[PDB]
């Protein structure tokens, strides 16, 4: 797999050079694609409004040069479809994925607009809350989606050694020998954790 | 000025969060982020900080002693600990906003299949402590979504619903795609009433959930 991410802060995305020669992760500066001597990369946002719309024309000459006809265009925003698990399994096994990394207040629509006709794309986000920028979803992105590159109910807690620590021991049941039993232990726990903490999943 | 203290087994993986919205931040000295290895507090000299879990299953879990030892010299009763994890409440825009008025956050990032439970079942008796998942997703470890936290609850430091809709600058006519022509018409409750509507067409397609609609 390779993976392209375009960002003005390409340092953000050096630390997961975590490994192992299986996958290929290249960071590329969007100011490389800038027409003026003020490397500018956004610009008022039309219809008027706070904050500072993308430009087209850089995105548009820094997606041509990185994307192909196989690329995987994805664009993390506040406004995108949920990233989930079942997503992350799907992009596991593309072999190009493009990482479009910009401020919140987004990118020119038609930027991903364009794209589209020539390339899949996919705008995501993910989660319920508000980032500055892009860049923090393209690593929860990277690392999710890479772990699974052949290379419900919530969990319930989990225990080791020590069996006593500060006054409280191991559910004695985990030590019981009986994995019946054990199994059946964890369903209740797990059932009980998500009735308490995401009742939604049920 | 608030402080944040992160805990973890990858203390350089942490860097991300210098010259950016985070960087900024600190560099107007409206935060101080620390960050440590939470080997420091191991006494072994292959420094182990996981074991087998009790009751069998994949993977290791993080060692109760080790966490132990390194929040009781990070944190105070005033501290609020973060713990990330996929079995968490879900960390929402809410709770970003309510984290942004704490003097304190120390966050604990947990590896392989977690942390042992009684570590923040101890640190309960001393501070207050949340549990939380940034997404339905699966990480191999919390640095990720400490960098997710901190970005989003920073922003909403003093001194730092429905979907956004679509956003143009210009030209206003690019590859022979054009700016939607009401947006360049200077009529702020046309533009207004075409975005309102933007962001509720795109909210049922994209979040139906948020508008209280099914999938
Ligand atoms: N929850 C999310 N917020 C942002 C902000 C900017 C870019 C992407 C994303 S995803
Ligand atoms: N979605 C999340 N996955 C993980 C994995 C390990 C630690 C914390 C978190 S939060």
């Amino acid at each position: 797999m390779k993976i392209d991410v375009v960002t003005i802060f390409p340092e953000y995305l050096q630390p997961v050079r975590q490994s192992a020669g299986l996958v290929d992760v290249a960071v590329h500066d969007l100011r490389r694609w800038t027409h003026d001597v003020h490397k500018s990369v956004d610009d008022s946002p039309y219809g008027g409004g706070p904050g500072m719309v993308m430009k087209p024309t850089v995105w548009g000459d820094a997606l041509d040069e990185i994307c192909t006809s196989e690329t995987l265009l994805v664009v993390p925003t506040p406004a995108g479809y949920p990233f989930t698990q079942e997503t992350a399994w799907q992009w596991s096994t593309e072999d190009h994925l493009v990482i479009a990394c910009g401020r919140y207040e987004g990118i020119d629509q038609r930027v991903a607009d364009d794209a589209a006709t020539r390339m899949r794309v996919r705008e995501v986000s993910i989660g319920d809350y508000v980032l500055n920028g892009g860049e923090a979803a393209a690593l929860v992105i990277i690392e999710a989606v890479l772990r699974l590159v052949p290379g419900s109910l919530l969990e319930g807690p989990s225990y080791t050694r020590p069996p006593s620590w500060r006054g409280m021991d191991v559910p004695p049941v985990l030590l019981s020998g009986d994995h019946a039993k054990i199994a059946a232990w964890r369903a209740e726990q797990s059932r009980q954790r998500t009735i308490e903490r995401r009742p939604d999943l049920l």
